[PDB]
């Protein structure tokens, strides 16, 4: 495990604590939300981010943060402002970036 992998594992653990229901734990399936894959062109979630860390696909912290923002942006485009998914996405986006400093 490289230093970057160790840091991103730490960030990911702390980010996922902000999603206790696990709305962002796995990809949003079309089974869960029919037509999701036809609207959101670049899906992302914490589970995929974990796999990318393990595969050593993040070569910088910036790349990791970009995937986190993508996940949140997707939720804020697919869902209307008055939904639990939008509200949590916005909350954790700001709180997450603050945490990572
Ligand atoms: C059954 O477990 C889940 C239940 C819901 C979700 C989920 C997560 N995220 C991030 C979403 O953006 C999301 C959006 C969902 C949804 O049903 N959207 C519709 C209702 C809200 S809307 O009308 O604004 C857009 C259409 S379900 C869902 C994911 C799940 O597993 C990880």
């Amino acid at each position: 495990s490289t230093p970057i992998q160790q840091l991103l594992e730490h960030f990911l653990r702390q980010l996922q604590r902000k999603d206790p229901h696990g709305f962002f734990a796995f990809p949003v399936t079309d089974a869960i939300a029919p037509g999701y894959s036809m609207i959101i062109k670049h899906p992302m979630d914490f589970g995929t981010m974990k796999d990318k860390i393990v595969a050593n696909e993040y070569k910088s912290v910036t790349e990791f943060k970009a995937d986190f923002k993508l996940m949140c942006d997707n939720a804020m485009t697919y869902n209307r402002p008055d939904t639990v998914y939008y509200k949590l996405a916005k909350k954790i986006l700001h709180a997450g970036f603050k945490m990572m400093s």
